[PDB]
């Protein structure tokens, strides 16, 4: 079986891409973001407190008659940006664009950081990073791929992130139309949990290829581009008055600038990635400071390839048995 599912910007700038997914029966719909870098599927819920809830959709177990409450079980959950969520578990039926699972753990949200609450238009994540992440205790819990992945066609799934427009995930199968040329393959390494892999390097506009490695993980959950300081630094030195600001938490660029492409290695394949999608826009309404798409991962630990990158590329998520990510220009 396969499944599909259009995916759609939450707003102007790209910062979360939201995806309706059926709950329950009857179908109770909710629009979760999906997250490579995460192994929870967590919604708002009729047992969130009501003060933590300004808009969004809930899930009701007790409207739902295949919901089954995982007696004992509870969740608890912290982000990389310090948003954090908890409460307890059911089991119900979840389908993602035609694909059907039964019996996925549900983590009911009784409680969400003030992150969520304020994003009225994202109802819940739904973790497709392994299953070795995932925060339900004591009885760990597969993820929706995890669980689909018998049924599928093949054991894969692909995002196909749109700029500024709709994409789609598809799961079971690979879309030949989707993409151009070839699909690159590289390994995965699961020891962290993460679908993480090595670039083989980077440049900058039509600057010389810098052949160097960089660890990092491919996370559809994150929208910027977490990289070392040397290639940040190296990146925004070609921006006329680029500068790392303390006060915003980054690099910023005046708004009329005209940003340079930034492109990765994987393996012998190059990805480029147009320097309109690396422009986050003013810093605040009316300022002439924006925010740049291409921020230091020093202060984080790990190098995210977030939606900036992903979103110029076709990306194929293979959960085979020694799983591989691949990439293809579109
Ligand atoms: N989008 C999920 C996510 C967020 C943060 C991290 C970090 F910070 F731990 F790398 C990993 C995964």
């Amino acid at each position: 079986s396969t499944g599909s599912a259009t995916t759609t910007p939450i707003d102007s700038l790209d910062d979360a891409y939201i995806t309706p997914v059926q709950i329950g029966t009857p179908a109770q719909t909710l629009n979760l973001d999906f997250d490579t870098g995460s192994s929870d599927l967590w919604v708002f819920s009729s047992e969130t407190t009501a003060s933590e809830v300004d808009g969004q959709t809930i899930y009701t177990p007790s409207k739902s008659t295949t919901a089954k409450l995982l007696s004992g079980a509870t969740w608890s959950i912290s982000y990389g940006d310090g948003s954090s969520s908890s409460g307890d578990v059911y089991t119900d039926t979840v389908s993602v664009g035609g694909l059907t699972v039964t019996g996925q753990a549900v983590e009911s949200a009784k409680k969400v950081s003030s992150s969520f609450t304020e994003d009225s238009t994202i109802d819940g994540l739904l973790g497709l990073a392994f299953s070795t992440l995932n925060t339900v205790s004591p009885t760990q819990q597969k993820t929706f791929f995890d669980n689909a992945k018998a049924s599928l066609d093949s054991p894969v799934f692909t995002a196909d992130l749109g700029y500024h427009a709709p994409g789609t995930y598809n799961f079971g199968f690979i879309d030949t139309t989707a993409y151009t040329g070839s699909i690159t393959y590289t390994a995965v390494s699961t020891k962290q949990g993460f679908w993480e892999w090595t670039s083989t390097g980077y440049a900058v506009g039509s600057g010389t290829f810098k052949s160097t490695s960089i660890d990092g993980i491919a996370d559809t959950g994150t929208t910027l581009l977490y990289l070392p300081a040397t290639v940040v630094s190296a990146y925004w030195a070609q921006v006329s008055g680029a500068k790392s600001s303390s006060s915003v938490g980054g690099y910023v660029f005046p708004c009329s600038a005209t940003l340079p492409s930034f492109t990765f290695g994987v393996g012998s394949a190059r990805i480029v990635i147009p320097g309109d999608y690396i422009d986050f826009g003013p810093i605040s309404t009316g300022s002439s400071s924006c925010f740049g798409g291409i921020q230091s991962s020093a202060g984080i630990g790990i190098n995210i390839f977030g939606d900036v990158a992903l979103k110029a590329a076709f990306v194929v998520f293979n959960g085979a048995t020694t799983p591989t990510l691949g990439f293809a220009s579109k």
